């Protein structure tokens, strides 16, 4: 997350971190069992770890639980990332408490200019790099579909918006990617894409939760 801020531990008490022996995208914990992330997140050996705040100190309310399947979009397009979202299983349930709880999925797809709550342990630099080790938050809008494509022209599908600031200097950023954007309480986008971080007229992109939450039910019912 470039020019975000400290969240505080466990404020984002729904945000993982996929760890592979290092720290590499994150997720949103959807229930005791299952995390979404990004399809491009994809990497076998995966332990999900809840609970985090600094990812580099044992602090005391960590949960560590190795995954037992992941399960790609079966249309995910790692060219495009049109379609980038995953689930991933737990092979135990997590113990929900205040500082290890699931987000909602949403009903509606959002509004745009709803400002969001994106999240991560990504680089803090928009040129050159620094990943922070506490989690960083980050309040963004989503933009206009036309002012999306406008951004990427000829790369924007209906399963993906933007959020952020055409001007610079705030976005998500390598290592957010998974992540969870949250608005009015429900997760609607997972980081995804975009040229660079915090780059003038190129803001995030971020998979459109809502076109998903089908297949997701059907898939936790399935799994
Ligand atoms: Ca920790």
């Amino acid at each position: 997350i470039v020019g975000g801020y400290t969240c505080g531990a466990n404020t984002v008490p729904y945000q993982v971190s996929l760890n592979s022996g290092y720290h590499f995208c994150g997720g949103s914990l959807i229930n005791s069992q299952w995390v979404v992330s990004a399809a491009h997140c994809y990497k076998s050996g995966i332990q999900v770890r809840l609970g985090e705040d600094n990812i580099n100190v044992v602090e005391g309310n960590e949960q560590f639980i190795s995954a037992s399947k992941s399960i790609v979009h079966p249309s995910y397009n790692s060219n495009t990332l049109n379609n980038d979202i995953m689930l991933i299983k737990l092979k135990s349930a997590a113990s929900l408490n205040s500082r290890v709880a699931s987000i909602s999925l949403p009903t509606s797809c959002a509004s745009a200019g709803t400002q969001c709550l994106i999240s991560g342990w990504g680089n803090t630099k928009s040129s050159g790099t620094s990943y922070p080790d506490v989690l960083k938050c980050l309040k963004a809008p989503i933009l206009s579909d036309s002012s999306c494509k406008s951004a990427y022209p000829g790369q924007i599908t209906s399963n993906m918006f933007c959020a952020g600031y055409l001007e610079g200097g705030k976005d998500s950023c390598q290592g957010d990617s998974g992540g969870p954007v949250v608005c009015s309480g429900k997760l609607q986008g997972i980081v995804s894409w975009g040229s660079g971080c915090a780059q003038k007229n190129k803001p995030g992109v971020y998979t459109k939760v809502c076109n998903y939450v089908s297949w997701i039910k059907q898939t936790i019912a399935s799994n």
